[PDB]
């Protein structure tokens, strides 16, 4: 049982309320950079992973209880050349000792072991025809990089999109949405997932993201703000 | 300056914690029937309005400042003939003294008096020609029944639907979803609304729901939970 | 089951999330003035109650759960003549369609009803040998103007004090404290409440407040900031 | 700018939301162990100490605000022979890379670096006559094992206490309450502490406490629960 909430109007660099892995950074403007940029312009091959500090408990072996919880965000993609773009950005839920995996379509969140239980939202800025349906998309994904479900996403270059993410419980309800309010166009999701039954009791969080492994496809990943709040109820 | 939030996992009836108008009531049950039913059957031309006793700032004049708000509640519309639906329901934030206005394609909250401002969030069950676009919809209306913008809404006869509604105030940007947990399915809209030059800064808020004029276009309109927050900057 | 919180740097007049009751009433400059004042003098026979517009639920009759909440303010309490001081300002929960009683040392909220049931945390500035021990002091009471326990207090004329009170439910366990900042000065009290036993499920909150019945023992009752938050676990 | 809760009914063992140093561990039952027990019997010499994972902003250097933060605790210190006990837990806030600093009576806090800034609430239960008044007390340190303040305080040994620590930046008011539910005794400190010109903008926090040097002066300092609450105006 417990709770736990936050937030980042901006990132503050050389904090530990963060876990950079991989190529993450945050820059001396507050910018979250997952992902490697090189005067300006992002590098191929590349990922960053950034995890709160602490976990939180998303259930209970003892009452048997889950928690609830949701996580807003703001975020950016720029890429040169916006017909090639990849691979993609994700809010996800993973073990507490999680650490970095397979780069490009991967998303540095995938690579079966019992012991790598993860639930994520990913934005998918690349088709990868292998297990992906077709063009740019939001899925939600649980222990494997083919979604459960996925819907079209018109992403915008450059274009601040702000993210909320919210899980009920009660009816195991997983929601991620995605507006960009400069433009008013909006996107959501939503697939039922047993978080009981995927993770375990205590969980780190955060994002991850990857660049493309092909020269051209590039796009930077970087986050501006993010707020969280879960309840565990006793 | 200030701040304001809640919770009601259901609604307890004979509780003035709520401003009942027109026809809604609390059942035994802790369901807000906000228009009439007659032995399971909602009756025509019914009009019922529920607002949170009390009020919340929305912006301060003194500082300036706008607020940010987030509220979040599940209901469900049931309809004995689904090919005749009527009218809608809505979340609205309007003046204090808010009074219930016009019956049916009015949904109770439109009837243009400078004191009557309103900014809603409706869920429209039926298509009104003269200034509805086509079909169901999930709409954001700011002082008329015409909305600023609308998406199509696939509603679910009798079905549970989760919505979400959130304003930012940085951004001026208001999003409202509706899920279906049970279905998976989901719908979402966004629109810039400026409530600093819109609303007044102190406002009563809550829902609202009527259905059809004519004989066969009813439904239900039954809230079943409901929490709020807002946040005033000082 | 249920939860409520809010926050007022300062009191906005004429706006409904107060219930004024007796002489209470808002300045223009944003305090709540519980008791008559003329010409900056306080009146003798005064009596004012303000109640926050919305009741909440104290506990449950269902799950039987009871609610833990805090709630902080600031005051003031002025008097012409510091030797001469009464009767009192408190917090307290009562029924929801509470109003105000007895005058004077009974502070407006004590006057044996079964539905008069109440719960409050009293700053005697008036020693009524009759039922108060000796001196100003700090004081729980339940259902009567005696105390179940007391504490020397040591009131400073016009000095902003800052209040804080909590009830853990799971010990039935009330603490108020009152501190000045300017001063660095603290007194403290703790009692046994069982609520659950005491109030119905569902009361209104807020402040109330007396001055003296004879000439002289006059002084101000000001309330200037509030905030308040309440859980009640499912 | 920023904002960071969390609350803990008990502890879970081996979960990373915590930073343990010197003897600190949970135990299987979920309490947080500070000092060493052989056998049910505190060892002496012992220094433990627990931060939370991620540090908060408690000042703005751009902005130039300052936070206010709130913290609830509850503890037990049982000692086989109540004549004979030392040295003390504190709760306390200093920069992100504190490390545990001397023994005994400096409370694991305390050992001027310009760098080693903190600033504590302890429940000391030995005096120390080179720089403690006379007998156990509250007391809260600014730099320093003097404190700018003390209050007497009557430990109960294996008594449940509850402290609540309260933080207004407005007024810079420091204030520290302890109560023993079961007994309904109560003690209370209050001391202006400038945050702002002693921590650094970020700082982590937490409990360290200490057992005698000498044998015999020796107790356990367990906490039980935890929650926290802090927000930076923007
Ligand atoms: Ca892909
Ligand atoms: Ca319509
Ligand atoms: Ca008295
Ligand atoms: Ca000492």
């Amino acid at each position: 049982t417990g709770s736990l909430s936050f937030s980042f109007p901006k990132f503050a660099p050389n904090q530990p309320y963060l876990i950079n892995q991989g190529d993450a950074l945050v820059t001396s403007t507050g910018v979250l950079q997952l992902t490697n940029v090189v005067n300006g312009v992002p590098s191929s091959k590349s990922l960053g992973r950034a995890l709160y500090a602490a976990p939180f408990q998303i259930w209970d072996s003892t009452t048997g209880n889950v928690a609830s919880f949701v996580t807003s965000f703001t975020f950016i993609i720029q890429a040169p050349n916006p017909a090639t773009t990849a691979d993609g950005l994700a809010f996800f839920l993973a073990p507490v000792d999680t650490q970095p995996l397979d780069l490009g379509g991967m998303l540095g969140i995938f690579k079966f072991n019992k012991s790598n239980q993860i639930v994520a939202v990913e934005f998918d800025t690349f088709s990868n025809g292998d297990w992906d349906p077709k063009g740019r998309h939001l899925g939600i994904n649980v222990n494997s990089i083919e979604s459960i479900k996925t819907v079209p996403w018109n992403w915008t270059n450059g274009e601040v999109a702000n993210v909320f993410i919210s899980y009920e419980a009660s009816t195991k309800s997983l929601t991620a949405s995605l507006v960009y309010p400069s433009l008013e166009t909006s996107f959501i999701i939503d697939a039922i997932v047993d978080v009981k039954i995927v993770l375990p009791e205590w969980v780190r969080f955060g994002f991850s993201a990857t660049t493309g492994i092909d020269k051209g496809y590039v796009q930077t990943n970087d986050v501006l703000s993010w707020s969280f709040e879960s309840n565990l109820p006793g």
